[PDB]
């Protein structure tokens, strides 16, 4: 029958693949096919939308890899007489203005980041690290509204906690990745030989792993090192480790609502012009580390170790 779309920026991340995931379920619930494609790039992204017409779709769920592709995309969509909704990134004007009226469903991203700089604050507290030794990486991709916001809410929530502003470097990474955020966090780890001990912050579990890689390359015990992750689904394969690493957690979000909702909207204005709500922010979020990762996952239905 119907046949809609769900593009994804990163098909190797479990976040995605677990959108995909939920979408198909949606699709068995209301009976729609889902057309899983992977758009790293602008040019993979305009093509797709393309062959999905080829294909007879409807409308399309997409997490962008650029959200300034936005005007482009709805352009394509509107001559194809397709519904679109954003999941997770927004679509931004050339100026770098949200486009509001393209329905959105996202995490409560500052929010979220807010509870990273606490759970990392705690944590420090809870190791007894002298602040006077200590530093917070955050390794951010300011670009991006949604990392800038959970990275921005981090460094609110450890300042407000009473973390040393100065003792707060930022350095930029290129990409969204594990090599990416590695880089970075190299760059700056050779800078500031006097930290014996670090937080990373960054807006993903991938971001922060390339962060921890990092510090391992550079002498740091696990001890020395507290890098909690964004999204639960990615950290899954660093918590089923058989040692401890700098890697203590992270929060797990809601890809499962993501993927379905987006898709159940989609379906309804698609099915029955049933306008979506503009703007849908998924509030849920826990902190799984090694020692709970396999019950809150199974909890939420994301089963298997
Ligand atoms: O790239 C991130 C993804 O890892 C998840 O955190 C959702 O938001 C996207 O921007």
């Amino acid at each position: 029958n119907l046949k809609l779309g769900f593009l994804v920026k990163q098909p190797e991340e479990p976040w995605f693949q677990t959108e995909w995931k939920f979408a198909d379920k949606a699709g068995k619930d209301l009976g729609f096919e889902v057309i899983k494609i992977a758009v790293p790039d602008g040019e993979k992204t305009l093509n797709a939308i393309d062959s999905l017409a080829a294909s007879g779709a409807k409308g399309f769920v997409i997490c962008t890899p650029d959200p300034k592709l936005g005007s482009a995309i709805v352009a394509k969509a509107r001559g194809y007489d397709m519904k679109v909704i954003a999941v997770d990134d927004q679509f931004v004007n050339a100026k770098g203005k949200p486009m509001d009226t393209v329905p959105l469903v996202m995490m409560a991203a500052t929010k979220i980041g807010e509870r990273q700089g606490q759970e990392l604050y705690k944590e420090m507290q809870k190791r007894g690290w002298d602040v006077k030794e200590s530093a917070v990486m955050a390794i951010t991709a300011n670009e991006l509204d949604t990392a800038r916001r959970r990275t921005t809410g981090s460094m609110d929530a450890l300042k407000a906690a009473g973390f040393p502003e100065k003792q707060i470097y930022q350095v930029p990474t290129k990409s969204n990745d594990i090599p990416g955020a590695f880089d970075a966090a190299n760059s700056m780890l050779v800078q500031h030989p006097e930290v014996k001990h670090w937080l990373i912050v960054g807006m993903n579990d991938s971001t922060v792993l390339g962060g921890v890689r990092a510090t391992e390359g550079q002498g740091f015990k696990a001890a020395d090192i507290i890098g909690i992750g964004i999204n639960g689904v990615d950290a899954v394969s660093e918590l089923s480790k058989a040692q401890a690493t700098g890697f203590y957690g992270s929060l797990l979000g809601s890809p499962d609502v993501h993927g379905y909702k987006s898709s159940e909207m989609l379906y309804n204005w698609v099915a029955k012009d049933v306008e979506p709500p503009k703007f849908t922010e998924v509030t849920d979020v826990v902190l799984i580390t090694r020692d709970n990762f396999k019950e809150e996952l199974e909890k939420k239905g994301l089963g298997g170790k």
